């Protein structure tokens, strides 16, 4: 699977 | 699966 | 599946 | 998988 | 597997 | 504000 | 704020 | 903020 | 902030 | 802040 995170 | 989240 | 969450 | 985040 | 991390 | 997903 | 993700 | 996510 | 992923 | 991991 993916997680992304834009901060 | 996917998740992803901006801010 | 898919979650997307933008703020 | 894929974990990324941008700070 | 891959972990990215950018700050 | 609060966001919370269960699956 | 606050996200919370359960799988 | 907090983001936390369980798999 | 505070980021935390269990897999 | 803080970025924790578990695999």
């Amino acid at each position: 699977g993916v997680i992304g995170i834009a901060q």
